[PDB]
C-alpha cells in the first residue's frame, strides 16, 4: 500500500485504494446492534477479497425516527457517543482493530452539516443566539446565509454553522479522536454541498493530513443559480472544482449520471475517464451506495437512483478496470451474489497495476464501450456490451483473456 498525496496535493492515499462500502441502508434494522460484530467477524474475508479500505457507517449515535419510514442510520446523529444502532463503543474498537489488523484501512462516514438538534437526551447541547446554527441568521432559502456558507438539509432548522470556531473545533477534535481511538485511516464527508470545501481541507490538514478522504457532492448543474458558472457546466466540472478546493477526492457522480441516463458508450464521460490525470485521479467511482441503490429490508432501502440489474456486472467491470479509485457496494458483494465476479475483477486490477492515474483510451468503431487501460504492470482491453471480436482489433501486443461473463457482454483481456 502506497501512501502519498497527488501532484496537486489531493489526498488520494497513493492512488491505489480499492474500497468496500461496509454497510447498506437497512443494517440498523436487519442486524440490530450487531453490525460491528459482523464486520469484526468478516474482517479477514474482506481483506482476502482484495479490499484495501472500508467505508464505515457514521459512528455517531443516531436514535432518530420518521415516517416510508426510517431513522437511526447515522445521518441524523445527536452526539459523538459511539454507542449507537450499529453496535457499542467497545464493539466498534474491536471491529476497527480487526479490520486494520487484516490490512484494511478504516474510513469513517462523517456528517458535519447538521445534527439532531431536537433530540432530548444528548451530550452536545448548543443553544440558539450564539451563531452555532444556520437559523441564528435569516434563512430565506436553500443557499448560503450569514451562519452557513453552504446549502441546507431540507428546511435547515438543524444545520450547524460549521465555520463557527467552536463548531469547527468540535469536528476537528472528533476527527482526531476517530484517528487516535478508533483506527481511522481517513474519512468520507457527507453532504459536502452543505459547507465550504476549504473547511474539509482545513479539517484534514489539522487532524489527518496524510489520510485518505472523499467527499460526496451530489448537486447537478440545474441546482445552481443562473449567474453561477456551474449552472451551465458539466457534472465533471462541478465535482472537480470541489475536489480542487477541498484537496480531497470526490465521488464520481459524473460517471453515475452517465450510467443512469446515457448509453454504455457514454460512460467514458465520467470524471474517471478524463484524459488529464489531475482530473481522473481524484475520481472515486461507484455503482450504487446506500442512497442511490437498493438495500435488503424495508421498502428495498432508498433506491433513489439505482442501476438496473442488467448493467451491474458491466458497471463493476468498468470501475474496477479503469482509473479513479473504485468503491464496491456491500450488498452487491455480499448479499446479491456478485462477489465472485467482483473478486475476479479486483484481482485483475491488482495484477495489472491499475491505479487512479492510469491512462485510459476509448476506441471508436464498435458498439458499447471499448477501452484500453495502461496499468503499471499490464495493459487491459475492456469491452462492455460490445461487438468487438478480439483485442487485436484495437490494440497492439499479445493478449490473453482475463474475464468473459454475461454472454460476452463483459470481456477483459490483459497483456
Ligand atoms: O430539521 C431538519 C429536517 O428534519 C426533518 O427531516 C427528516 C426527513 O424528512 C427524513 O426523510 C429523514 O431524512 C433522511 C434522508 O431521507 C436520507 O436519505 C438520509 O440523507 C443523507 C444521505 O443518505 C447521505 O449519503 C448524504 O446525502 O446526506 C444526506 C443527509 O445527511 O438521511 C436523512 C436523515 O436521517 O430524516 C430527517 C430528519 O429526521 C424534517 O422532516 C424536515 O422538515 C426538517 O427540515
Ligand atoms: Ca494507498
Ligand atoms: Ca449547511
Amino acid at each position: 500500500d502506497q501512501a502519498g498525496k497527488s501532484p496537486a496535493g489531493v489526498r488520494y492515499h497513493g492512488g491505489d485504494e480499492i474500497i468496500l462500502q461496509g454497510f447498506h441502508w437497512n443494517v440498523v434494522r436487519e442486524a440490530p446492534n450487531d453490525w460491528y460484530n459482523i464486520l469484526r467477524q468478516q474482517a479477514s474475508t474482506i481483506a482476502a477479497d482484495g479490499f484495501s479500505a472500508i467505508w464505515m457507517p457514521v459512528p455517531w449515535r443516531d436514535f432518530s425516527s420518521w415516517t416510508k419510514s426510517g431513522g437511526g442510520e447515522g445521518y441524523f446523529w445527536h452526539d459523538f457517543n459511539k454507542n449507537g444502532r450499529y453496535g457499542s463503543d467497545a464493539q466498534l474498537r474491536q471491529a476497527a482493530g480487526a479490520l486494520g489488523g487484516a490490512g484494511v484501512k478504516v474510513l469513517y462516514d462523517v456528517v458535519p452539516n447538521h445534527m439532531n438538534r431536537g433530540y432530548p437526551d444528548k451530550e452536545i447541547n448548543l443553544p440558539a443566539g450564539q451563531g452555532f446554527w444556520r437559523n441564528d441568521c435569516a434563512d430565506p432559502g436553500n443557499y448560503p446565509n450569514d451562519c452557513d456558507d453552504g446549502d441546507r438539509f431540507i428546511g435547515g432548522e438543524s444545520d450547524l454553522n460549521t465555520g463557527h470556531p467552536q463548531i469547527y473545533g468540535m469536528f476537528r477534535d472528533e476527527l482526531a479522536n476517530l484517528r487516535s481511538g478508533y483506527g481511522a485511516g481517513g474519512f468520507r464527508f457527507d453532504f459536502v454541498r452543505g459547507y465550504a470545501p476549504e473547511r474539509v481541507d482545513s479539517w484534514m490538514s489539522d487532524s489527518a493530513d496524510s489520510s485518505f478522504c472523499v467527499g460526496e457532492l451530489w448537486k447537478g448543474p440545474s441546482e445552481y443559480p443562473s449567474w453561477d458558472w456551474r449552472n451551465t457546466a458539466s457534472w465533471q466540472q462541478i465535482i472537480k472544482d470541489w475536489s480542487d478546493r477541498a484537496k480531497c477526492p470526490v465521488f464520481d457522480f459524473a460517471l453515475k449520471e452517465r450510467m443512469q441516463n446515457g448509453s454504455v458508450a457514454d460512460w467514458k464521460h465520467g470524471l474517471n475517464g478524463n484524459p488529464d490525470p489531475r482530473w481522473r485521479e481524484v475520481a472515486v467511482t461507484f455503482v450504487d451506495n446506500h442512497d442511490t441503490g437498493y438495500s435488503p429490508g424495508q421498502n428495498g432501502g432508498q433506491h433513489h437512483w439505482a442501476l438496473q440489474d442488467g448493467l451491474i456486472r458491466q458497471a463493476y467491470a468498468y470501475i474496477l478496470t479503469s482509473p479513479g479509485t473504485p468503491v464496491v457496494y456491500w450488498s452487491h458483494m455480499y448479499d446479491w451474489g456478485y462477489g465472485d465476479f467482483i473478486r475476479q475483477l479486483i484481482q485483475v486490477r491488482r495484477t495489472a497495476g491499475v491505479r487512479a492515474d492510469s491512462a485510459i483510451s476509448f476506441h471508436s468503431g464498435y458498439s458499447g464501450l471499448v477501452a484500453t487501460v495502461s496499468g503499471s504492470q499490464q495493459t487491459l482491453v475492456v469491452a462492455l456490451n460490445s461487438d468487438l471480436a478480439n483485442p487485436g482489433q484495437v490494440a497492439s501486443g499479445s493478449f490473453s483473456e482475463a474475464v468473459n461473463a454475461s454472454n460476452g457482454q463483459v470481456r477483459v483481456w490483459r497483456s
